[PDB]
RNA sequence: GGGAGAAGGCACGCUGAUAUGUAGGUGAGGUCCCUCGCGGAUGGAGCUGAAAUCAGUCGAAGAUACCAGCUGGCUGCAACU
């Protein structure tokens, strides 16, 4: 706040989140948001809620922005499932940065035609089943290319929007945008839950123990990902071997998590596709089957809870694994002469790291599992809405936590 | 040539550093050359590894056991194995 450098940036991203507020506040043209905000008070758009919460509360709204983000990141997952299938995609990004820059426009082109397909499919499918329910528009070939053209331009600029932010200013783009779109809907919360509570409706005792509970599971979390194994080793003896004296770091530090909301982006698009993909057909034998299915997976089921946390653990412990390399750090340890009491260097040491993160990760997936499970029975249990949801609640620590210590990172590099 | 191992004396364990194993010994990967091979040069990862010096430490005793010359002076005879 006080260097000027850091209220630059600051300045850049919170107009950056003006502009698309004031983006995300205009309605698609011949689309009524009345008429769909009515119909999400029924059981029927319960299931689309989920949904709902990353597209920042545009969906209702009908804005340029039908899906939000969500079809960047399953782009991404799409580019990654090529790239691990598809040996041709692995060996251009093993020719360079020259061949990322490949990937990259490979994977904006991706998002570019999912957002075409999910527009067609979306704009056609819904409205025009009944049809004309909900739209006065005749279902004609105008509309579809109209609302085609129309989410094309929305996700495009939704993602110069991402690409500016992450370009001319600190973090990442798509973390703060779904960020401020998540925390955007709290004060409206909490103002409806406060004039509620006057009313009788609600007690104010449930509110105090839901808000002494949040901030319990703010302090839990942020001690738990800030908490850190370290191991102890003395090196070395010995001046004249061309390697000491240290002058390094006399231990090394093993995070629980790394941390980032990517895992946790990329496991709700993962569960939440069939549910988005059955939720096209409100009536029929959509109505029979897919709206069944869509029912088996729902915030207020246990199932799609457990379903999710088990998503969550597979995914952040993938992503630690897969971020965290024995290898670099062996190596660093050979070149400087390190040798590890406890140990030997070579490919032994590798296996010691793996085998403390197996045991590592796996409890602190269990932790993150614990702590996405209990807003869930706090709902059922206190009535309390949806946006106290632990999803939300993660997304928004994990956002906060490690925009800042990013911050600091950049202090810290800025110093010395 | 010998006599001579003459006689007589000195250090000797362990641990650390000089060097997280040195001097040497071996010689991978790589790059180059080739009359292309069980080839040549470069190359130094890994592996092996004395000796010494300095500092410390234990014991009465460090060639701690088994192992492993008694030595010197005079003379007879036979040169010698």
């Amino acid at each position: 706040g006080g260097l000027g450098e850091l209220k630059r940036r600051l300045l850049f991203v919170i107009g950056a989140l003006i502009v698309f507020r004031i983006g995300s506040f205009i309605p698609i043209p011949g689309i009524d948001a009345a008429v769909l905000a009515k119909l999400l008070e029924q059981q029927r758009g319960t299931i689309i809620e989920m949904f709902n919460m990353f597209s920042g509360g545009a969906l209702s709204r009908a804005s340029i922005f039908a899906l939000g983000i969500m079809p960047y990141i399953s782009a991404s997952i799409i580019i990654q499932l090529l790239t691990v299938v598809h040996p041709t995609l692995a060996e251009i990004k093993k020719e360079g940065e020259s061949g990322r820059r490949k990937i990259s426009q490979y994977t904006r082109y991706g998002t570019l035609v999912l957002a075409i397909f999910q527009s067609i499919g979306i704009a056609t499918g819904l409205p025009n089943m009944p049809g004309m329910q909900g739209l006065v528009i005749n279902p004609g070939f105008a509309f579809y290319f109209t609302a085609v053209v129309s989410l094309v331009t929305g996700t495009m600029f939704l993602m110069w929007l991402g690409e500016q932010i992450t370009e001319r200013g600190i973090g990442n783009g798509i973390s703060i945008i779904i960020f401020a779109g998540i925390v955007a809907g709290l004060p409206p919360a909490i103002a409806h839950t406060i004039e509620q509570a006057r009313q009788g409706d609600l007690h104010f005792l449930v509110l105090l123990l839901v808000a002494v509970l949040v901030f319990a599971v703010t302090f839990f979390v942020v001690f738990v990902e800030r908490g850190q194994r370290r191991i102890v080793v003395n090196y070395a003896k010995r001046q004249q071997g061309r390697r000491v004296y240290a002058a390094q770091s006399t231990h090394l530090p093993l995070k629980v998590n790394m941390a980032g909301v990517i895992p946790a982006i990329f496991a709700s698009s993962i569960i939440l596709f069939p549910a988005t993909i059955a939720s096209w057909f409100g009536g029929g034998t959509g109505w029979n089957w897919l709206t069944t299915i869509s029912l088996y997976l729902q915030p207020g089921q246990p199932l799609y809870v457990l379903l999710y946390a088990s998503a969550i653990i597979f995914f952040c412990f993938f992503y630690t694994a897969l971020v965290f390399n024995p290898r670099e750090t062996a190596d660093n340890l050979k070149k400087s002469g390190a040798f590890v009491p406890g140990i030997r260097p070579g490919e032994q040491t590798a296996k010691y790291i793996d085998k403390v993160m197996t045991r590592l990760t796996l409890v602190g997936a269990l932790y993150i599992t614990f702590i996405c499970l209990i807003p869930e029975f706090m709902r059922d249990a206190m009535k309390v809405p949806f946006y106290f949801g632990g999803t939300s609640l993660l997304i928004v620590v994990v956002v906060i936590m490690d925009f800042m210590a990013q911050v600091q990172t950049l202090m810290m590099s800025s110093q010395y």
